[PDB]
């Protein structure tokens, strides 16, 4: 058997299963003080071995500093995203907006405009790609239905915290979560948590918090929230080494103060934005992406001078013209070519 | 349906088993009679002079382990006549709060006097396993219901064109006052009924008034769960806490349920008079708190990929003046996946159904039309954009009110 360790207050400890979001069950496992102890490990970490444990054959996936103390540095190593040439979006990215190692990605999207099938392609294009990274999708508030599609279709760690969770555990699938993807990145792996959405995850500890911010205007407690950020916050590549890409979402246009507010609070916190474009998706032109507002600092660290010149000119002309034509002209030729590489040829 | 059903139960059944129960009935020749005469006579016990009929209710296992049968008929709601089921019996047939049990009971003799099941016939309407609700894939809607039945039907018409309803839907009638939201429901309840006669209806009504109620009894039909606008709300919980489990006992037997609920709105606000106080709220003054009771009901909503699937269609109350009302609306916001929104606008122009296309739909739509009717109704959509509301509506229900079906009605396009 194997499961994420959950260290008790006093001392022992029990593994989680994926399978089970993370929560508490039987049949979860139990473990020594004292095993632990030296074997000396914390919670978030990955256990495996012979069943109720017998002893222990790798921890992560393997027979450290410390997550907090690891030197941050800038991504230097590029995700490649694109595979079918159909699939637009991932294309898009690569270019326009590109994701590296260490990434602290918003997608910022209106209502029905495409936001779940673009983290999916997301997370296929880096399986197909970089199948040493460890992918997770964390979905807070999701509707049930959404995530057995999301789970059968992606690959693929998917924990989820649907509508119909009660809030406290919703957010203890959230903080075990981002334990145990800071544990690996502790044991150099190179990790990625999509996640939707900050939105919704704020909005949980806003229930659960208690409840004494500066006044509300959420109503929104700025206690919140705390803690998403500091969930955002977490991305980072790192010198000694490993990474945590986050790729969330930020909801925009739902018409909620709370919700926009919120979205306030985090609007220009990341270092790669992917902008989702309602007129667009009203329009129904997919993926509706908002070009010129997507980008990523510091870009020539991911992509080549040639291709980042090129890109440029894409940019400037497409600032000179309507969002629609856009879009429209670069999915045509996209379109038309097998391939980025292609396609940058005939520029 | 009630009923209903009832027959439909004894129909299902070889004759054996129909012949067992007769027998213990004691029926005067049944092997003479004609099987449907037969069923007759087997309904017709309860109410004549042999102490032994046949029965049915939902199960309501107590702590200590023995268990009752709660009756649609008294809206589930205590009494006698309950029928009595011992531990015996939940522990040999396996048996859940929620199950619908059907057999042989005895009445109160003087005796045992109590009405006993003294010989379990079916369970969940089949006869004598069970994966749990709770382990079913959850799933969007793979099957249509097809609402649209009579031509001058214009709600359903629309339903089936602009916000599709499937077999699983989570769906959520917006309705701002008065409104037409009532008759919607009854419609639909009603299309259901002539197109799909194999769905479990079931009509769940929250803390409303008697005549409200009646009504709609009357009206349907349907199994009609309301109880009543002067019961305590920790009575009224526990009535809807019990249909939803009764429902998620058929589906994992299989069968298509569906719950029409009024309101949700109001199912929330009894969870508010009702849950110990969270310390925080909100405002309001609504918890919290839940809030995560409601949600779990409406949430319970799903097709299922191993079983049957559980539609709720449920009314949202809209401009109220409230506010408690309001902020409900808000949290529930992004649950669902089908949206009727019906218009306060048109509503007071006389145009009935008061729907508002353009913000009505369903997601994973492509699953329920083909994509023939996807297209043509984007294009519907399109020219809508292009006019109000009252003007776009009415050109609609005019070209409606030209046709014999919607499939003529596209033919048009
Ligand atoms: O595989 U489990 O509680
Ligand atoms: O990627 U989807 O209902
Ligand atoms: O609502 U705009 O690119
Ligand atoms: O993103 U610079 O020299
Ligand atoms: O269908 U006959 O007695
Ligand atoms: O005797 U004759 O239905
Ligand atoms: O079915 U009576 O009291
Ligand atoms: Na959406
Ligand atoms: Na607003």
């Amino acid at each position: 058997g194997e499961g994420v360790l959950e260290i008790h207050p006093e001392g022992f400890g029990f593994l989680r299963r994926i399978e089970d979001n993370l929560l508490p069950s039987n049949d979860d496992i139990y473990i020594s003080p004292s095993q632990i102890r030296k074997f000396n490990l914390n919670t978030g970490d990955i256990i495996s071995g012979v069943i109720a444990m017998i002893k222990i054959e790798a921890i992560n996936y393997r027979p450290r500093v410390n997550f907090d103390n690891l030197t941050p540095d800038y991504p230097r190593e590029r995700f490649i995203l694109e595979t079918d040439p159909k699939i637009y979006s991932t294309r898009l990215i690569d270019l326009f907006a590109p994701i590296g190692k260490g990434q602290r990605g918003m997608i910022v999207a209106p209502p029905k405009a495409g936001k779940t099938t673009i983290l999916k392609e997301i997370a296929n294009g880096i399986a197909e790609n970089h199948p040493d990274t460890i992918r997770i999708i964390l979905l807070i508030d999701e509707r049930p239905e959404e995530v057995t599609d999301i789970r059968e279709s992606t690959n693929a760690i998917v924990i989820a915290a649907p509508f119909d969770m009660p809030p406290d555990k919703q957010v203890k699938v959230a903080e075990l979560t981002l334990e145990m993807a800071k544990r690996l990145v502790e044991f150099n792996y190179d990790v990625v948590i999509l996640l939707d959405s900050l939105t919704r995850l704020a909005r949980v500890y806003n229930i659960v918090v208690p409840p004494s911010g500066k006044l509300l205007t959420g109503g929104v407690d700025p206690a919140a929230l705390y803690k998403p950020k500091r969930f955002f916050g977490a991305a980072r590549n790192t010198r000694e080494g490993g990474s945590l890409t986050i790729i969330a979402t930020a909801l925009v246009e739902t018409g909620s103060k709370m919700d926009e507010v919120i979205f306030e609070e985090f609007k220009g916190t990341g270092n790669m934005e992917l902008v989702l474009s309602r007129q667009l998706a009203n329009k129904r032109i997919f993926p509706a992406i908002n070009l010129l507002l997507s980008g990523t600092r510091r870009e020539e660290l991911l992509l080549d001078e040639e291709t980042l010149k090129k890109v440029w000119l894409l940019r400037r002309m497409l600032s000179a013209m309507t969002e629609e034509e856009g879009l429209t002209l670069i999915l045509n030729k996209l379109s038309e070519t097998s391939s980025n590489e292609e396609f940058l040829k005939l520029i």
